[PDB]
Formats: C-alpha cells, structure tokens, sequence
C-alpha cells in the first residue's frame, strides 16, 4: 500500500478543492474577517489554521499532513534546506554546556556547523564510528543531549545498527533527542520513528523532489520533540516557500516507481563494479560485504540509487581528468536523488579529513555515482569506457 | 536616478540572456565540464560561479548584484524571511558570553529570539529607548557585540537619530556590529550603510516583493561584515528559492512609483486624523510631532505607507469587534507592504509587553494602518465610518 | 469607487483567494466531481463559473475574468495564450464563408496578415479604410460586412479614431454588424470601449495588465449580445490561457493605476521635449496637440499610457540608423512594450507605407516608435539627446 | 541509446540549462537585440531556434521542442495551448473552402465537433470511417480529400487501427493526403507514427507526457514536408504555450519510461482479472486478446500505457449509476487521464452512439473507462471488485 499512500498523502479536498494537487497559495498577509475569526486562528496559529505566511498557507499544510503520514510523526516542520534542517534541528534542542555526539560519517557540513557555531556557544562535540553499535555507551556523558545520526553514512555509505545505538543511549541518557539524517532512504525505506528516534530529517531536496530544481527540508518529529522544533525553529524564521511546498508534494507521487528503478539500475551497476579488474571495493548498503549490510537487510525496505567505489589505484591529476572528463552519460556535479546519472571522486586525503577521530581504510580514489533513470546497461557501457581510460 | 537604478539593477546579460527580467534558474545540482572546471566553480564558489544551488544560481546572483548597487554594500546574504534573516545575521556573529543590545521597540519576535533562543547560548541581552540618542554610551559593556536598531519601530513608530548613537558606540565599543532592521524604508528611503551601520536587514517579504505573495530577507552588508555573515549564515543553511528571488528582482522594478504612492496617501491620511476629535495622537514619521520626526525629517528622503494612531479611548471587546468587523476597504491581517490597505488593534496592555526595560505613553487603542494603493479618498471615507461605529 | 480602488479589489473575493490577498493558482486539467449529482450540477453550469475542466478554467482564471468584466463592464471575457491569438480567433468565431471584414489600416500588422492569409482562403474577403474616415465610413460598408475592426490609436502611428462618429454610421446602415476594437493602448481603462457601442473590447494583456514584459496573454471583453458565441467558438478552437498567467496578470491589474499615471506624466514630457527639437518632423502622441485624432482623444479617453512614435526631419541611411540605435543606454532595442523599461524602434517611410492598405502615409523621414517606461525622466531625455547628436 | 537513456537526456544542451540539469525558465515576450545587426540575424532566423520574440518562444520552448523531435523523430514540434488546440489549429493550417476530411468516427468527441461546426461554415466538409476499415477506406476518399485523420486507439472505445494498410491505401489513391493521428495514448513513444509515413503526430500532452494532471499543452510534431506550413499558419493563429509550461513537460519525459512501465504491467493485470469477472461482458484493452485491433497493437506498437474500458453485462440505471460511481475510495471521478492516480468515467450505450458518426457500436451494457494509475494494483483491483457488489 505505499503507492497508494504516496499518490494521496495530503491530498483533502480542503487542500485540492477539487483539483487532482493541492492549491498554491502564495501570501504573507492572511486575512481574518472578524475579531472573532482572528482570535479563533491565533489560538490555532500552530494547528493548521490560516493565520500568517511564515506559519504557511494550504499549500504547506497539505505538504506537512504527507509527510507525516508517511513517516508516522506527530508533526512535521520545514525548511530552505537539508542543511538548514539539520542545523536548526540541532540548535532547537541544545543549550550552553551540552554535549553533542554526532556519527563521524555525517554530511561535512552537519560536522562543520558543530565544530565552527557550536562550539562558540558553549556546546561540546565529538564524533563516533558508524558501527559502533552499543558501544557507543563509551562515548556518553551525563550532558550528552543529542546523538546524531547518518545511515548509510555520506559518501563511504555505513549502516549503523540503529536498534543496538538506540537502546544504549536510552538506557544512559533518557532524556537525549535521537536523530537522524533519513535521506538516502528518502523516508520511507527505513521508518526512523519505529526505530525510537526523536526526529527524521531529509534534504527533501534529494529524492522526493526527485528533479533536481527545488531546496527543501524537512524534519518530521514524534510527539515528544515536536512543540519545541517547530516553535524554536519558527524564532529562527525558518520555512519554505508554497512553490516549492507544491513541488515537493508532486515529487511523492512518482517516489515509489522512481525508487524501484534507481534500486534495480544502482544493484546491477554494483554487482558489476564488484567484478571488475580495477575496483577495489563497492560500498552498496545492498551489496554483500559492504559495511552494515547486515542491518541494511534487516532495517530497510530497500535502497535507493546512491553509492560509491573505491579504485585499486589512486589517480594522479591527469588521470583524474582523464577519467572524468570524458563520460558521456554522467555528469560532474554536487547532490543526487535525481533523474541524471552523477559521478564525484574523492580522494582519500579528503575524507580522511571529514571522519573525525576516526581512520580512513582505503588507499584507492573513490567514486560516488547516483544512478538515475538512463538505461543501466548504456551507464554500465559508459562506465566501462572510463575504466579503459585509466587502464 | 533612484527610478532607472531600480529599472536597471542586476539585469546584466548574463543573468537574463536576452530576457528584460533575469533567467529562472532552479537548481540543486550544478554540472561541471571538467575536473578543471570544477575546480575553477570550487575557488569561485563564493564569488558568483555555479557551484551548487545551496549557494546559488543566475537568478540568485542578479537579485544579489540588485541589491548591493541599491543598498550600496559589498555582498547580500538572502532569507527564507524577514525573521530568519534577523534572527541569524545576529547569531552569526555572537559567542557565549557575548552581550546584545536592541531597541525595546524591535518587532517582537526579534526580542524572542533573543530572549529565548540567546539567552540558553550564554549570551545577555538588554533593551533601549529609541530616543535615547548619545546616551546609548549608558547601557554599552565591554562585551557588548551586537547593537540591534529598528527605525521607525514595529507598531509604534519611533524614529532613532541613528547618526548620534553610532558615533557613540564607535567611540566605546569600536569592534561591535551595528544592525538594522530597515524594512519600512525598504533600504532606499534611508541609506543605512551610509551612516556607518554594518548590516542592514530588510524582510524584502514587504515592500521589495510589494504583492503579499512571497516571503524572503535580505541582508546587505559593508565589506567588514560580510564574509562572516556569509559563511556562517551558509552553515545554517540559508538561501531562499529561486522563484522568489525572481519575483523579488521583480517588486523592485515598481518600487518608486509605488513607495511615491503610499508616501503621498499615508500622508494625507495621517493629517486627516490628526485633526479627526477621536484621534488622541498620529504616529508617521513624516508627520510633525511624531516621536522622532526631526530626524526621519533630515535622514531619509521619503516615506513608505505603514504608520499608527492612538484613539481618545480604549475600545471594549464589543466595539473592538463593531469597529474593525465593519470595514469595507482595510482588511486586518499581518504583514504590510502590499497594494491593500491593511488594519490591525494593539491594547496599551499588549505594547506594554512588548517595550522590555521601557515605559508605554498612551492609554487608548493603538491602530496600526498599512496604506496601500486604492484611491486615498475612499479609504478615509472607510475610516470616517468607522469612528461613526464607535462613537 | 474610484478607478484605483476598484484595480485594487477586483476580482478578489474570498471564494477566489480563501484568506489570502491575491487569489490561489489553481493547476490543473482534471477537476474531480464528489458524486454523479455535483458532476450534472458541474456540466450544466461548465461555462458559468463552477469547476468542471481546465480548459474551461479553475478558481484562478474566473477570478481574472471577474476582474476584467469588472474593470470594462462587459458581461463575458474570454481568454487567449497572447494577444495576436486574441484578435485572430475573436474575428474567427463570427465569420463564415461570404462575410466582409472592414479593417483600419492601421491595424497591428499580424492583425492584417491573419485576415489577408488565412481569412482569405476560407472564402472571406477583407478591406481597409482610412483611421480619420469618421462618419464617412459607410462608403466602404457592403451589404455581406460582418465585423468592423477598430484599432485607436492606431499601431505605430498613433492616429485616435472618432469611433462615436463610425460607431454611428455603422449602426445606421448594418446596424447587426459586430464592432470590435484593439483596445490595448489604453489597457481597456483609459477609454471604455463597451460603453460607446463596440461589442468587444480586445487586449493583448502582455503590454500594460502585465506590465513587466515577462508574460503573454489575450484577453477579450463582451457584451451580452455577442458574449456566449465567442465564448464558444473560441473553447471549439481550444482557446484557453494557463493558472499561472492568468494570476500575474490579476497581480499587474493591482499596481496599473499608478503605472499608468508615470507613463502618461512622462511621455507627454517627452513628447513635449521632442517637439520643439530641431531635428524632429512631427510627434505622433495622441494627449500632444496637433496630433492625429487629439480632440476625439482629448474628448473620448480618461487618459494616456507611455507609447508613441515621432518622425526625423531625415530619412537616415544604413550606417547612421546603427550609429543611432545602437549607442542608446537607457532605451532597449526590442518588440512589445508596456513594461517598466523604454523600448526604441525605428520604421523606414517604405515599411511603414507597405502596411498601409488603401491608404497613404504622410512623411517621409525615418519614424521611431518610443516605449517610455519608468525611468527618471530627465535619463531619459538626456539619452534621446546624445542619440541626436549623433545623426548630425 | 534505448529509451530511457533518450528520455532522460532529450533537449538538454547547455545552451538551454546553463549549467544545470533541466533547462531555465525564461519568461518573456519582449526579447533585446544588442545591435541592428543581432535583429537582422535574430529576425532571418526567428523560426529556426533564435531569440526573437515570445511569441516565437524562448530558451525553454526551444529545449522542449528538440526534445519532441529527438522522441518522435520529426523535423518541427509546433506547441499549443492543450491538446484540443492542438487538433483543431493543425487541421485549420492545411484546409481551404472547398476540401474535404475524412475522419476516424472514434475521434475524440472535440476533435469531431470542431470538423461538424467550425469546418462546416468554411466551406469543408467531413466524412467518417470505421476505425478497422484497413485498406478499405480506398472507399471514403474523394477527389477533394484533403486530410485523413486517424486516432488509435480510438477514444473510449478503444480499437486500434491497421495504419500500415490505411497508409498505403490513401498513398496509393491521394499520395499528397496529409495524414494525421492523435498518437496521445502512446504517449508518442509507444507506436512511432512518423516511422509509419504518417505527416503529423498530435499529443495532448496534458496526459502522460505532463503526468500529473496539472498542466495542458498540445504537441504536434511533423515532418519536413508538413513543418513550414503548420509553423507558420499556427503562428498566423497566435498558437504559443507558456513557457513554465513548457518546462514542467520537459520535466515529465525523465520520469515517462518508468511511468509508462507501470501503467501497462498494472492496466494489463485489472484488464485480465475484469476479463474474467462474471459481470463483465467485455474488455476493450489493446493488449488483451480478443480486443479490437489486439494483432495491430501487437505488431506495431511497443507498449501499452495505462488507460481502457470494459463493458458490464447490464446497462445500469440512475440509482444503480450513482451506488455504483459514488462509493469508490481508489478511483476519482474525472476528465482527462494520464496522470498519477486512477480515475472512472462512465457511459451510456446511447451516448457512445451518439458520437459514432456513420458507424454502428458493438455493445449494449453500460460502459467504464478506467485510467489505471501508480496505486498499488491489488488496492485498486479490490476497490473496483467492491464496486461489483454495489451491483449485484
Ligand atoms: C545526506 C545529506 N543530508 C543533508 C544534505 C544537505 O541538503 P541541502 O542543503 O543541499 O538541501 C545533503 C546534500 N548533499 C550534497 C550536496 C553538496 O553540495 C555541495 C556543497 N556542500 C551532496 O553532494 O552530497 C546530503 O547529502
Ligand atoms: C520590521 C519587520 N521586520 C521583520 C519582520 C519579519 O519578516 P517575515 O519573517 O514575516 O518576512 C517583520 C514582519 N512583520 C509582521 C508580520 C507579522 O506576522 C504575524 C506573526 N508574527 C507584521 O505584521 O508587522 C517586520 O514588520
Ligand atoms: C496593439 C497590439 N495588439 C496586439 C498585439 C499582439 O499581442 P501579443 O501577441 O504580442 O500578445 C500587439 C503586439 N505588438 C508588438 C509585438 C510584436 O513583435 C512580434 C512581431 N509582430 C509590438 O512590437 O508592437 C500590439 O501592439
Ligand atoms: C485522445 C485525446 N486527444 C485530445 C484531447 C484533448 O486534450 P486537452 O485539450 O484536454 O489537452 C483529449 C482530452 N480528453 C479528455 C478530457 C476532456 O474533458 C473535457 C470534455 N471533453 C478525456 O476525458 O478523455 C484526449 O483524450
């Protein structure tokens, strides 16, 4: 039933009014035609009443009520950006003196904001591997106050054993806010929320846009976390525009036959990558031996279409450009969760520095690719070029 | 020449390719030709290059280029809204321990923000008179790193003698960063930057998008400021979408002609009332006697439409409804800016709130008017008939 | 009450913007029916305003309507994708194989090229007059004439109409003819076409309701007598315009009254200006003196938006028409106008002459066609005068 | 290479994105010359792909009509406000007062309409033929047959036609016919007709090309012996769509291969489970055996996509209608299809024989029209086997 869920999440009448998509209304004033009528909204200024743009129209409300079914929240709260999302889902919750443990797999920027404004606010932070499972008692302190997390982790893809993290923390520190970076999975290949996390939260920009020409975040809360997200992320004056609202709405709709494709297309390409000559290692959170595989087969309902490579050798400047320059169907650019076929290398100098108090354990260039929706086989012709090229 | 740089700004070729108004570039994903190219985007990243769309597209740069020529600054950082553009231009240069001073006249959730959120970071913050003038040198500490101005102030109206207290807090606390919120002049009516201010803000949501539709913020910046607000408003995650910052570029092309408009009727509006038997007191800066008139008089070169009266008596709950119910033409809702004429009530109970380490002065209603573009006429013909209501 | 406080609300009931201040943008071709009843109630009233399909519309653009029936006092406005499209399927939708089309000749030219390329092969025939001819307008009258086609000002030229004077004489010989005039110049306020006899009042709403260059729309306000008929021969054609150009165009009607004002306030001050310049022949400005049709603009309109056009002494060559055109810093080279930005463009004698049927042009120095935007005036004057001195 | 590959990268130069992955939005009508000299090369080439006016297009249309072309193999994509537009504008370009049309009697319904009373008053005449008439329509031609216009599968009732003999049948009677089809359904990928020596391929792009039920544009993709004339008499018309429009459509081919995947593998299996159903008489689906037209679909097509029809065994009254149509919770009752959720129309036997010019229907019970979307098929199989038991 997901993909029926997907194509009517949101969608009431009072939202559509009659149309098939919800309606765009555009606006910062709201109009009340009485006092009562102004007093009735502002008591429900937070509960999907007309009352002011900053708060939203129809159009975010029909977005927010889908994305919480889909995730099972309590609420959901928007913003400009993933790295808006994560940023401010941080600062809602922390305090001067607090603790912040964050996996060191995390997206470079979440770790940046944590070491360059955290830390000038009084707020600590350190960083723990993304297979540490219940272990990770050792790196909790009395002050920890938001742990963290990212599976599969960005760029060398790890998927942590979120049940074993989740009982540990909760059984040292209570009190602490579980999060987690959902985007791979786009939100709905693991449901972070049965898993007893506080807060799920996606750079909607990926996958539920799925075009390549929107910015969104969203951070979808349990009832617990949800008041002081949403009402410390309103003082921060954090929303997204209606446009990109209605977008976002109309990216879910096609998630589901989407998802299917880039699985299938990226499982084959892996499979592939695994046998050949040149590649040392394939990180595909479905593939076989890939960090975390294990919890990936047992936590997921699926993989989407984002993974990386590393190469038996490490490509000097010309090879590098060698190789790079010249694919014909994948193209050089930042995010994924598109339609377009991506490839980025990194080398090993370069995450060594974005895995904090942790080691890096490869010597070979490594390669994320996004697999769109080309023809696998015409991607896989293109890929086997460049190999050649460096051959 | 104020009307052709308006018509002008940031329409360069590169941005519009032929078009009169700039392209709309929607984007996450930026494509890359080469290796060398990417490296090239990566240097530039900051410097008007395709990089990434958390950074930018054409459409950002031109609104960007727009806004520095007319604010005169070297860099525009951009907002989901007014709120998020001054809730984190104050956070990104702030530090635990750090102390802020606003005028007590700011718009409320400015003060919130600093209450609430700052105050849990470790940082203080105390509040102004806005007349205080030279005499601010009373209420600088050492660590005193942000001063924080609004003039005219949210809802009452007071003009600053910005002049005055920015020689003061120079010659106390040379390495603070002034700030302010200039968005009823839509940063046109008063150079900020000219007088020595850092930063000034606008919720461009008001008079640069000029139809209620859109919301975004803007902060331009002088050379000393901008990197760090920036950089770090980017860890944040701030940007606004590409549309919006389309129909912003937009707003400004009409901006004179409409600012001239609302200028001339407020005006006229404000004399009528001054002389009506119901009205206690007019607050419009260009008004005589206003608080503060004196300097909106020798700083600014105009007015915008957005002012307040105090009636003779405080209204009751029945003819609070019986008097704003009734309107034909003024429709109550937040915000202001627009082409319609707005108009909300404000008890002296509730200002009193909002003024923290200040005083209230008046003991009747406040009526707060936005006075937009319908014939100036008809609207106190609307006015009259509602002091007929309450008499 | 006013022109400028009904600009600003029309159109804009709640049942169109639900709390907001503009109306929603309604996207969408399928509208749903909750029961086979609320489907028989759609299709019944399919053309009256209820959600039934987007072709026929959706909150959005009845909202635009609403505000355009409300503005020109018409009973109906049909909506097209841009202005030529507008002009084309309105004289479409009441012809028939045997019908005459009298048509100014100062009619936008694509205006003429629809009626002499595509009209013509369906067995219509089509002449011209003459846009002075007033009453005299009945010499060219025949007894198969269908529609009579207005154009003041007229295109490039600027010459006003006495359409009371034509509307009259047109009446008292065919008195079922269909009158229809391009009331684009005007923006369809400045000058209430329906209110002196015409049956439709035509639009290319891209020019002034926009107002920012940055859309394309057609729009055509009726009377009762020809509303239903246009109306549908026009959704035959699949005649329609998109959700959100229907919304940028209710959004331009909003801010058209102070534009306007700018626009009229400094292309008289041009006009003026190029007037007395010694090396201008004439000033085609219909609110100058002396101009083509003044006094029935003077008597008939409210009004003057910024276009119009003035004629060099000299007829200039290739070289001094670049050397001219392109030196310009204020004023754009470019089709259209009706935005916030100027527009300059030049006509030799010969081109203006191969487009004016059955008639005779009066000069015969180089013509330039100037859009004034909003601009600071005295720019733009000082940009005019640099191009001068460059033709001397 | 294959389609998906084709259907991910169509029409994205850099020209047109600049950058980044899906082309820009340029909203415009007036477009800037730099010099004397960029108008005279911008105006000679204003119909092969330079800026020159909105009518014309800009950046964004360019982009979308490469893309057409790539696709559906032509050599000009003209665009139009909807798919009625584009039918009625295409047929209007090559006709004359005096010819003839031979069309399909399973036309859409507007398509007819506008033959029968727009046409008619033109001067032109129309006749019908049954849609398996094959090389039979040798027939129906006449000396003055000006166009043969085909659509398979037909609308609503969906039979498919032997176009590879009607093809040759009108060439080898009336070679210089211009053959036209309304190649929707296929979603112009699915049965190339330009391969099939057919002139022009019409889409309502609002179906599945859009995919989502919230835009209209009409396509009409031609060879090179019928581009120059439809360009240039849909211009003459003013025919244009917006382009935001045009964007969003360019947007809805990355996704058709996997849309278009879905909506066959889930039609195919409602069809074959309604096949069985005791109270279904038949199932009009091009891919289920026993269909009309099933061996032509088989050998010339390459997919289905996810719209058809079945026909009850009983003919449904008012009451039986309403308990029937109003309590699904899956399928919507709406017009259109081609988007993302399944809807349900339904239809008398007399209203189709109503729009069965000159041809007999082959059915007697009341017939439904299903649009299968991307629900999960079992979901909607058990939400229409519900609907069974409303009947019984
Ligand atoms: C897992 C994950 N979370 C959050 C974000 C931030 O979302 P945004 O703010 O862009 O909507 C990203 C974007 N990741 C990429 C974007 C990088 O842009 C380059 C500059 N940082 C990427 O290439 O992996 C991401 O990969
Ligand atoms: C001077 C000033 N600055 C900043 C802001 C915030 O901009 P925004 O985030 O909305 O784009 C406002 C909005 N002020 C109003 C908005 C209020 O909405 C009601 C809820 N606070 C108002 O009615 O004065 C303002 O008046
Ligand atoms: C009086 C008048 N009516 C109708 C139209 C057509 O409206 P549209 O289809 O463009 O929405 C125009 C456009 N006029 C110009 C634009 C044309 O440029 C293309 C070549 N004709 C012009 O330069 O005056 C016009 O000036
Ligand atoms: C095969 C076919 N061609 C052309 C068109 C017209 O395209 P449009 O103008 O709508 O972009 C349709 C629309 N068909 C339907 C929609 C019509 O509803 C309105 C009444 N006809 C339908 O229910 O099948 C169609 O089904």
């Amino acid at each position: 039933k997901l993909d029926t869920q997907l194509v009517n999440a949101g969608r009431s009448k009072k939202y559509t009014l009659g149309a098939v998509n919800s309606v765009i209304q555009r606006a910062s004033s709201l109009v009340f035609d009485s006092v009562e009528a102004k007093k009735h909204a502002t008591r429900n200024r937070a509960n999907g009443e007309l009352f002011y743009g900053r708060r939203g129209t129809l159009t975010h409300f029909s977005l927010q009520q889908a994305m919480c079914e889909l995730e099972g929240g309590a609420g959901c709260v928007l913003f400009p950006c993933g790295a808006a999302a994560v940023a401010n889902s941080i600062l809602a919750f922390i305090e001067q003196g607090d603790h912040v443990l964050m996996t060191n797999t995390a997206y470079e920027p979440s770790q940046d904001f944590c070491s360059k404004i955290l830390s000038k606010l009084g707020v600590t932070t350190s960083w723990f591997d993304p297979l540490i499972g219940a272990d990770i008692v050792k790196h909790l302190q009395p002050n920890t106050k938001i742990v963290f997390l990212e599976s599969p982790g960005s760029i060398t893809m790890e998927v942590h054993d979120v049940p074993a993290i989740v009982a540990a923390v909760r059984s040292v520190v209570p009190d602490a806010i579980i999060m987690i970076d959902n985007t791979w999975a786009a939100g709905v290949l693991f449901k972070a929320l049965d898993f007893g996390i506080d807060v799920s939260i996606q750079a909607a920009t990926k996958y539920l846009v799925g075009h390549s020409d929107a910015m969104i975040g969203t951070a979808v809360c349990n009832a617990r976390c949800w008041e002081q997200l949403r009402e410390n992320a309103y003082l921060m004056g954090q929303m997204v525009d209606a446009d990109t609202a209605y977008i976002t709405s109309r990216g879910l709709r096609t998630l589901g036959v989407r998802l299917r494709q880039h699985h299938e297309s990226s499982l084959k390409v892996a499979e592939w990558l695994a046998e050949h000559p040149q590649v040392a290692r394939v990180n595909h959170p479905a593939l076989p031996g890939s960090k975390g595989h294990e919890f990936w087969k047992r936590d997921f309902t699926g993989s989407s279409g984002l993974f990386s490579f590393v190469l038996k050798k490490k490509l000097n400047n010309e090879e590098l450009a060698n190789y790079l320059d010249n694919f014909s169907l994948f193209s050089m650019a930042y995010s994924w969760g598109g339609y377009e076929s991506l490839i980025l290398a990194n080398q090993p100098e370069h995450i060594a520095a974005i895995r904090p108090q942790g080691e890096i354990d490869f010597s070979g260039t490594l390669i994320r690719l996004h697999i769109g929706l080309e023809d696998v086989d015409d991607l896989i012709a293109d890929l086997d070029a460049g190999f050649a090229r460096i051959v």
